[PDB]
C-alpha cells in the first residue's frame, strides 16, 4: 500500500527507466545472472551464456530485459490495481517457469541496484523508499498466487 506521493516518486524513477529500457532491463539481467547463478539455470535460452560478456553482448537477453521491464511498467503505472495484469504472470511463473519467490526477491534488489549504477546521486532516498515498497508490493500479490497454486 503505497501512497500518491510514494506512487510519484515511483512512476518519476520509472521515467528514467523508460528512456532507456533496453539498456535498464539487459543491466538489471545482469546483475540477477551474475549476483545469483541458479537463476540463470531457469532459462534455457539464456543458460548457454557462460560469461558476463556473452550476456553483455546478447541481443536476446537485451530482448528479454525489454519484456520484462514493459511488463513490470505495466504493472507499476496501474498503481497497485494491477490484478489482471499480474495474474497471468504469477500463473506462469509458478506453474511454467516454477520461480521461487525467492527469485523475485533477488531481481527487486537488483532493480535498486542498477538504479544507483546507473544514476547515481539522482536516486534519492525518498525514491529508493518508495521504488522498494512498490516491489515489495509486486512480490506480495505474486506470493499470495502461489500460496494458493501450493507452490514453493
Ligand atoms: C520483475 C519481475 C519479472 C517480470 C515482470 C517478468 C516478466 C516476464 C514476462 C512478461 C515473460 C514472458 C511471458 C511469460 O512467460 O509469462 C517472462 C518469461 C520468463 N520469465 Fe519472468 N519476469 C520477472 C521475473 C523473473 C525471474 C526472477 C525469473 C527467474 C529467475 C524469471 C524467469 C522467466 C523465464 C524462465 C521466462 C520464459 C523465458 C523464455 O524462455 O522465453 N522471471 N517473464
Amino acid at each position: 500500500g503505497l501512497s500518491d506521493g510514494e506512487w510519484q516518486q515511483v512512476l518519476n524513477v520509472w521515467g528514467k527507466v523508460e528512456a532507456d529500457i533496453a539498456g535498464h532491463g539487459q543491466e538489471v539481467l545482469i546483475r540477477l545472472f551474475t549476483g545469483h547463478p541458479e537463476t540463470l539455470e531457469k532459462f534455457d535460452k539464456f543458460k548457454h551464456l557462460k560469461t558476463e560478456a556473452e550476456m553483455k553482448a546478447s541481443e536476446d537477453l537485451k530482448k528479454h530485459g525489454t519484456v520484462v521491464l514493459t511488463a513490470l511498467g505495466g504493472i507499476l503505472k496501474k498503481k497497485g490495481h494491477h490484478e489482471a495484469e499480474l495474474k497471468p504472470l504469477a500463473q506462469s511463473h509458478a506453474t511454467k517457469h516454477k520461480i521461487p519467490i525467492k527469485y523475485l526477491e533477488f531481481i527487486s534488489d537488483a532493480i535498486i541496484h542498477v538504479l544507483h549504477s546507473k544514476h547515481p546521486g539522482d536516486f534519492g532516498a525518498d525514491a529508493q523508499g518508495a521504488m522498494t515498497k512498490a516491489l515489495e508490493l509486486f512480490r506480495n500479490d505474486i506470493a499470495a498466487k502461489y500460496k494458493e497454486l501450493g507452490f514453493q
